[PDB]
C-alpha cells in the first residue's frame, strides 16, 4: 500500500461537504506526521494541550506553551481549529473545587454556603473561558464549550452527569461556560457540546431535551459534537442517522469529534497482541464499515460541517490504552484510515471513492 502522502487528499475530497480534521498533540506537528497532517486535513483539535489541567493548572497559573504550538501549526497551514475542552470533569485542576478554607465544596452543608460555593465555582469557570478565549477567538472555529455532562444512565431525571460540577451548580455551570464563551468570543463563534454514545438512548434524548430546554432559555447552543467512539456495527447507521437528524431539526449543527473505529467490541477483549496479528478479514470489515459511515456523512452533509479523527495513522490511538488495559497490557487496535508506518488501508480507499 502506498503512503499515505502518495494518495488523494481526504480534506479536498470531501471540501464540498465538511471539513477533514485530527486530533494532535504538539510533538507530531513534523517528520511524517506532519506531513500527513498537511497533506490529508484542513482542521486539527488538541488531544490534550487544550483541556482545563493544561491550560491553568493552578488558579492564576497558566501553561500556553502546548497549545499555542498547536495554534501555530494551524495558522502557518491555514487549517481550522476545534478547542477541546473548555469545561470536563476529567483532565481538570481540584482547586476549581475547593472553598475558600480549602475543603472541597461538595462536602458543604450549609444552603447559603453552597450556594456561595456555587457562585464562586462560576465566577473561576468564568475567568478561565475569558482567558482562554481572550488568547485563541481569532483562531478557534468550533469550540467544545463542555464536555460529557450528560450521563450514560438516568440518576436523575434530567439524565445530567452526577459529576463535580452538577454537584456543586447543578446545570448552571453549563449555561454559564456558554453564555460566557460567546461574550467573549463573538456572535459569531460556534459553540458546541460534545459527547460520546450521542447516538443511543436513552443519552441521546437526554441531551436532546437538555439542548431543547436550554435553547428555550436563550442560552447559546450552535451545535452537538459526536464523537463517534465507535465500532465495526455498532452503533448502527440508522441509529447515527436519527441522532444527527434530530439535533438538525431543533436548528443545531453537527460535528463527528472524536472519530475512531475500533476492531474490538466492548471491552475489547480479547484484542490481538500486535499489528501483524490482525487478519486481514478485521481490515475489510473496517473497510466496509468506512464506506457505509462516509456514504452516511455525505448524505446528511448539509447538517455535517466538520469529522474529525481522534488521531492521525494507527501507530498513536488511545484505543490501544482500552485494548491494553482489557487484555493484561497487550493489545493493538487499528481505528483510522493510515496505517502505523502511515501506509492506506482498505478502509481509506472506500472513503476516498
Ligand atoms: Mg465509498
Amino acid at each position: 500500500q502506498p503512503f499515505a502522502w502518495q494518495v488523494a487528499s481526504l480534506a479536498d475530497r470531501y471540501e464540498e461537504s465538511f471539513d477533514i480534521g485530527a486530533a494532535v498533540e504538539p510533538h507530531q506537528l513534523n517528520g511524517r506526521q506532519g506531513k500527513v497532517l498537511k497533506h490529508h486535513y484542513n482542521s486539527i483539535v488538541a488531544e490534550n494541550a487544550m483541556k482545563p489541567i493544561s491550560l491553568q493548572p493552578e488558579e492564576g497559573v497558566f501553561t500556553w506553551d502546548g497549545a499555542d504550538a498547536i495554534v501555530e501549526f494551524a495558522r502557518k497551514n491555514n487549517m481550522n481549529l476545534r478547542f477541546h475542552t473548555l469545561v470536563w470533569h476529567n483532565q481538570v485542576p481540584d482547586w476549581f473545587f475547593l472553598d475558600e478554607e480549602g475543603n472541597p465544596m461538595v462536602e458543604e452543608t450549609n444552603e447559603a454556603k453552597r450556594q456561595a460555593n456555587k457562585e464562586l465555582l462560576l465566577e473561576r469557570l468564568e475567568t478561565h473561558i475569558k482567558t482562554v478565549v481572550e488568547r485563541y477567538k481569532d483562531d478557534v472555529t468550533a469550540w467544545d464549550v463542555v464536555n460529557e455532562v450528560v450521563d450514560d444512565g438516568t440518576p436523575n431525571e434530567r439524565g445530567l452527569r452526577e459529576s463535580v460540577w452538577y454537584q456543586i451548580t447543578g446545570d448552571e455551570y453549563i449555561r454559564v461556560a456558554f453564555e460566557t464563551a460567546r461574550k467573549y468570543a463573538g456572535e459569531d463563534a460556534k459553540l458546541f457540546i460534545n459527547d460520546y454514545n450521542t447516538e443511543v438512548t436513552p443519552k441521546r434524548d437526554h441531551l436532546y431535551n437538555l439542548v431543547q430546554d436550554l435553547l428555550a432559555d436563550g442560552v447559546p447552543i450552535d451545535g452537538v459534537g459526536h464523537q463517534a467512539h465507535i465500532q465495526i456495527d455498532w452503533p448502527t447507521i440508522d441509529e447515527i442517522r436519527t441522532s444527527m437528524e434530530m439535533f438538525a431539526g431543533l436548528g443545531l449543527d453537527n460535528q463527528v469529534t472524536e472519530l475512531d473505529v475500533s476492531l474490538y467490541g466492548w471491552p475489547p477483549r480479547p484484542a490481538f497482541p500486535t499489528y501483524d496479528a490482525i487478519p486481514q478479514e478485521r481490515f475489510q470489515a473496517q473497510a466496509d464499515r468506512y464506506n457505509q459511515l462516509f456514504e452516511l456523512y455525505e448524505e446528511l452533509d448539509a447538517d455535517l460541517s466538520s469529522v474529525t479523527f481522534w488521531g492521525i495513522a494507527d501507530n498513536h490511538t488511545w484505543l490501544d490504552d482500552r485494548a491494553r488495559e482489557y487484555n493484561d497490557g497487550v493489545g493493538k487496535d487499528a481505528p483510522f484510515v493510515f496505517d502505523p508506518n502511515y501506509r492506506v488501508k482498505p478502509a481509506f480507499w472506500r472513503i476516498i471513492d
